């Protein structure tokens, strides 16, 4: 188990154990986002598993964030069960607190409230003066959403809180981290986070879908042509044959579903490009219509060129395209 | 749909894929971590998997030691495999480490060798596929196999052990494209529940042979670096550019770095890690008491490289005291 300050990645999740002097702590990393923790007579201790970012993107550019979790939570003293993280420029430490120990944080007068995920959160902004931070000993703002009543399982719509904060004038910088966290202050305790899933993107923005017919897009290359069998669509025959269109992306992540087919029993490949960058390859194994889906594409909001292009043709197959759905 | 058609993606940190050709049906449900359930009915070929896709730039030695710990409820009705699965490119190779199967134990042919590992025995085969579907379209390519001599549906698969066994038998491997725990069906129906599936790249401890290098024994650099005796035998880094460095011979591709140090006062000290001239992370020392800060899972590649510990964020409010660095 982890008993001193450590940063790493475990089963795809970025984890961290942090304490200052005094007392002891133990963190045990389990599968997915899960972990158990125990602490005894600490000054400050933090256990978390989530994602660290490279400090280059806002939370809008990263996309919709949501955490689904469940915890056995037994603090003995001052403690939080909370989503936690940081932004830079401005340097901000933030909290979405769902439960706590003996003291409901953070004191002071709320700047607002948000009703979300079946509860009510009061929103606070505080200041830390010459305190430990990701940038050393520093003075920085703290943003809080604190539930009006305790709960230790459910879904936390992280992006909703970020937008709530920002509308109340609490500017956020580029993201540094988002993680489900157990914090202790001047206390002891144990906790078992048995469920902890951080999801970026694909939430119930996935039940609307935009279908763009291949035959309605702009044709390019030497031979691209319309077809009517095995569906209304286009055929891409040689390298450089392509179909493309400008799309106005409202959100930052999407899945792309191409319905198509090869002309014969050889496997056809169609490349996906956004803004001129390859983002993956659609595969059609045979002559029967099939839908191939490339999920979890981060591309950023705004109007961008979408291309579907054949680059690996060698005269043994053509590609037939019916439509592309963007979710 | 709860994946019922060909799809590639990332879920909870794992690269997942659903692939079938024409005929029959299949359904894959993605659960936490590497886990998923799968069911198929009257298919020609179907594959469900969760693991890691790679960028085709590294050999498996450069990626590092790979090991999968898994458990599955496995109920095939026909020809099927419960297997580690993946690809290399240049050469294009499809590979299998099969722990269980359905009605037919693959792959036929005569074994090229054996390996005893993870408490079982595996026979090793090499076969050829002619104009079959692959990650490079319809192609002709080799297949590498390790197949257990008897079925098992939970345990640990020391993937890198099989890779080295294969290569020593002249089954040369290309740059890695994918490694994943997989359920495959051929001309069959079935269900499976993979309730545990952990892919570990860089995990240790069959020889956890931690190397401690004392800060005072390393090479000093910068304007003020000096020895100290309190709070330990070590060195102090005072200004930007002050550093200590040493050459380390890295046997494996991934390491953990545990730096014992302290600030001189109650302000937080920061020390940067450089390997081979590249910034690889930052150690934090929150106060004046000796503490160990560990940066885990650093991929750095095999070979002799300069390890440097350097202060770059000094502003006159703290110094950094270093006792030793352990590489594990
Ligand atoms: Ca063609
Ligand atoms: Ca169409
Ligand atoms: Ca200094
Ligand atoms: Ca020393």
């Amino acid at each position: 188990a982890i008993t001193s300050n450590e940063i790493g990645t475990h089963d795809g999740y970025d984890y961290e154990f942090w304490k200052d002097s005094g007392g002891s702590g133990s963190m045990t990393l389990n599968s997915g986002g899960t972990f158990s923790a125990q602490w005894s007579n600490v000054n400050n201790i933090l256990f978390r598993k989530g994602k660290k970012f490279d400090e280059t993107q806002t939370h809008q550019q990263i996309g919709n964030m949501s955490i689904n979790y469940g915890a056995t939570y037994n603090p003995n003293g001052n403690s939080y069960l909370t989503v936690y993280g940081w932004t830079v420029d401005p340097l901000v430490e933030f909290y979405i607190v769902d439960s706590w120990g003996t003291w409901r944080p953070p004191g002071g007068t709320p700047k607002g409230t948000i009703n979300v995920d079946g509860g009510t959160y009061q929103i606070y902004e505080t200041t830390r003066y010459n305190q430990p931070s990701i940038k050393g000993t520093a003075t920085f703002q703290q943003y809080w959403s604190v539930r009006t009543s305790k709960r230790t399982s459910g879904t936390i719509s992280v992006s909703e809180h970020f937008r709530a904060w920002e509308s109340l004038g609490m500017n956020m910088g580029n993201m540094y981290e988002v993680a489900l966290t157990v914090e202790g202050y001047q206390s002891s305790g144990s906790a078992n986070v048995y469920s902890n899933t951080l999801t970026i993107g694909g939430q119930s923005g996935g039940e609307q879908a935009t279908r763009v017919e291949a035959e309605s897009m702009t044709k390019g290359g030497p031979y691209t042509s319309n077809i009517t069998s095995p569906f209304n669509g286009v055929a891409l025959y040689a390298n450089g044959d392509n179909v493309s269109f400008n799309h106005s992306f409202t959100k930052a992540n999407s899945s792309f579903s191409l319905r198509g087919a090869s002309n014969n029993s050889n496997m056809a490949r169609v490349d996906l490009r956004i803004g001129g960058q390859n983002r993956g390859t659609f595969y059609f194994g045979d002559q029967y219509p099939a839908v191939y889906t490339i999920n979890n594409i981060n591309h950023g909001i705004g109007n961008q060129l979408v291309e579907l292009i054949v680059t690996a043709d060698d005269g043994t197959w053509d590609a037939y395209l019916d439509y592309l759905e963007i979710r």
